[PDB]
């Protein structure tokens, strides 16, 4: 099995214990290591953090006593401008110029492989994506061709039924990519006006929802139908909870909210909260296990958070090897409680390591 990690180089700047650099993780937790995100300027790919250089050297220096760990770097993200992408993967020379500057880039600066992170293609951008990835493999397959190991290609795909239909040719990349990671979690499956979990396993109550394709399995199910190998395909485990204000005394699934959930205070993000974050706020909380859904909520004052555990992701692991996925993506290690000091068992990487230690399983 695969265990992909994002780490994210903006969480460097968090206060206090929640800033989060390379040399804090664990260069044996993860097969696959993956730094978002870098940026695409006149056509180049390049560096976004003014510390960028010196961050790529503190993660690869992770493989020094881990020859096995893989390092990529991911292009894009969901604040990168899909507008911008198009632009650059619609106009032929452009694209070109793209392609070119990616693999001397990654040589450069000590990377394994590129992650794609558009987010998201159009419609309009279907086959420009296809084209994008195709000719991008085909550098790397030219690049190493003399006994070089050669580059690596994955992307972060959409878990959405409606993206996955408007976007992605998935037969036709899944044969050019080494591996897919599905992004199985902010789904927005309840309805309009109601708490829901942002990353379910299953559908669960049937006549409690609006669709059946808001959860991972569904998910899954559909890429794989769509052609996407299941020996390539990486199944996205967040470690991270999405979080809503209630509006009542209710506390359930689908009970009505008035909107998103209080910040974290390291995060300071409406509506999200890094697990490390939910185990401060596990201290006085009541936690429910969704029936069906296979993961848990935790509710406390007027606050409501679907987030995952330890159980929930030993139970995504055991979905993905019965499924003989090829095993499992986190984003993000910077949201896992890194430092060991919030979710109370002295631990490092509570939620990554619990995954590791169910692939590892038999
Ligand atoms: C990422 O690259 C883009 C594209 O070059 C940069 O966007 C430019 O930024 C300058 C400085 O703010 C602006 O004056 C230009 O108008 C922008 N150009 C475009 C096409 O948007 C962006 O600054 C880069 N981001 C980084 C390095 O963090
Ligand atoms: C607007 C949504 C965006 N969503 C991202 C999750 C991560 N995902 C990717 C992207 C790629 Cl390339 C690869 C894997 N996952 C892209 C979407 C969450 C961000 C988040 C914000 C705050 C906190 Cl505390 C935790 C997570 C919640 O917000």
């Amino acid at each position: 099995y695969k265990l992909v990690c994002y780490y994210t180089s903006w969480s460097q700047y968090r206060e206090g214990d929640g800033s989060c650099f390379p040399d804090a993780l664990d260069r044996f937790l993860c097969t696959h290591i993956i730094y978002s995100f870098a940026n695409i300027s006149n056509d180049h790919i390049d560096t976004w953090e003014w510390n960028d250089v010196t961050l790529y050297g503190m993660l690869n220096t992770l493989k020094n006593r881990n020859p096995n760990l893989k390092t990529l770097l991911s292009v894009g993200g969901w604040n990168f401008g899909s507008q911008r992408f198009s632009k650059i993967a619609s106009n032929t020379q452009s694209r070109r110029t793209f392609i070119k500057s990616v693999p001397p880039f990654l040589r450069t600066h000590g990377f394994d492989g590129l992650d794609l992170a558009w987010l998201y293609p159009g419609r309009r951008d279907k086959q420009h994506f296809t084209t994008l990835i195709k000719e991008m493999k085909a550098e790397f397959i030219k690049e190493a061709q003399p006994g070089k190991k050669q580059l690596l290609l994955s992307a972060a795909l959409s878990a959405g039924k409606v993206t996955i239909d408007s976007s992605y040719d998935i037969a036709k990349i899944s044969q050019h990519l080494d591996f897919i990671s599905i992004m199985t979690y902010d789904f927005h499956g309840a309805w309009r006006g109601t708490t829901g979990h942002h990353s379910p396993l299953f559908r669960g109550q049937e006549d409690a929802s609006p669709d059946r394709f808001s959860n991972t399995d569904y998910a899954v199910g559909y890429m794989l139908r769509l052609g996407a190998p299941a020996s390539k395909l990486v199944m996205g485990i967040p470690t991270f909870g999405r979080s809503f204000t209630l509006a009542s005394s209710e506390t359930g699934v689908g009970a009505p909210i008035s909107g998103p959930g209080i910040p974290g205070r390291f995060t300071k993000e409406a509506g999200t909260l890094a697990y490390y974050e939910i185990c401060d706020f596990l201290r006085g909380a009541t936690v429910h296990r969704i029936l069906g859904q296979q993961v848990p909520y935790a509710t406390k004052g007027n606050q409501w958070v679907g987030y995952d555990d330890q159980e929930s992701v030993k139970s995504k692991v055991q979905y993905l090897k019965d499924r003989q996925l090829a095993g499992a993506m986190v984003w993000a290690l910077d949201l896992d409680d890194f430092q060991g000091s919030f979710c109370g068992q002295d631990l490092r990487f509570p939620l990554t390591n619990a995954i590791k230690d169910a692939l590892a399983a038999t």
